[PDB]
């Protein structure tokens, strides 16, 4: 695999958001993956909804959680593939409270088919994520709300509550180290983003890997 990776030098990356008070995550790991997939395949890059996902996917708990696995088969199996638009279905769970559910009025703006769940190795992750695109991954991010930069080479590992998406990765740094994009807006970590450590399964990065396929 190439030495380095970075998505976001490549334009294949949407700015980055803010969950506000409400624990959707999960949604703005899967969107996030879906925003890049979708540009990957052709088409202009486009933000997409997580409202939709909080609002609609029943088979996920709103703010209080989700699996960026089961946002991927709810848009499949339930939502016929169709992602919409952020434009036209704005983040409103800010305050921590999502409004109902409203299938009218909005636009499509990427269709998946499915997904595809990655083995728990970096190496092979990386390999994918080369060739690929951004992978939705989970993370303990237990000790994150102290991060403020540089690259995390202890990260507290015990538990997977947090979704974020992989967006590249530099083997031939001192410490190499995987670049992650979070939703806790720009002026957490490094502009929205944290460097963690790759090699040694930092805040169990690889246990939960997966991306969704367009085409
Ligand atoms: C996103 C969480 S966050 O609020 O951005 N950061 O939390 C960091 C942190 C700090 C201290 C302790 C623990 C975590 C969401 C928050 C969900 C939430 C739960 C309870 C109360 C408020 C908010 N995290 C999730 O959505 C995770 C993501 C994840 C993806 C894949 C695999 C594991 C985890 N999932 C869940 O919380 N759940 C909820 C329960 N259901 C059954 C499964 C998904």
């Amino acid at each position: 695999a190439p030495a380095a990776v970075d998505w976001r030098a490549r334009g294949a990356v949407t700015a980055v958001k803010d969950q506000g008070q409400c624990g959707s995550c999960w949604a703005f790991s899967a969107i996030g993956n879906v925003e890049c997939q979708w540009f990957l395949a052709g088409h202009p890059l486009t933000n997409l909804s997580e409202q939709m996902l909080v609002s609609c996917d029943k088979t996920d708990s709103g703010c209080s959680g989700g699996l960026m696995n089961n946002a991927f088969e709810w848009i499949v199996q339930e939502n016929n593939g169709a992602v919409y638009t952020e434009d036209s279905y704005p983040y409103a769970s800010g305050e921590g409270i999502s409004p109902p559910c409203t299938t009218s009025g909005h636009t499509v703006g990427a269709t998946i088919t499915g997904h595809v769940e990655l083995p728990q190795d970096e190496a092979q992750i990386a390999a994918w994520l080369a060739v690929n695109g951004p992978v939705a991954v989970a993370v303990d991010a237990s000790s994150w709300m102290t991060y403020t930069g540089g690259v995390m080479t202890s990260c507290v590992s015990e538990q997977l509550d947090h979704g974020v998406l992989l967006v590249g990765y530099n083997d031939s740094a001192a410490v190499p180290y995987w670049i992650i994009k979070n939703s806790w807006t720009t002026q957490w970590g490094e502009e929205g983003y944290i460097r963690i450590a790759k090699g040694s399964n930092q805040c169990l990065v690889k246990e939960e890997a997966s991306s969704a396929v367009v085409g």
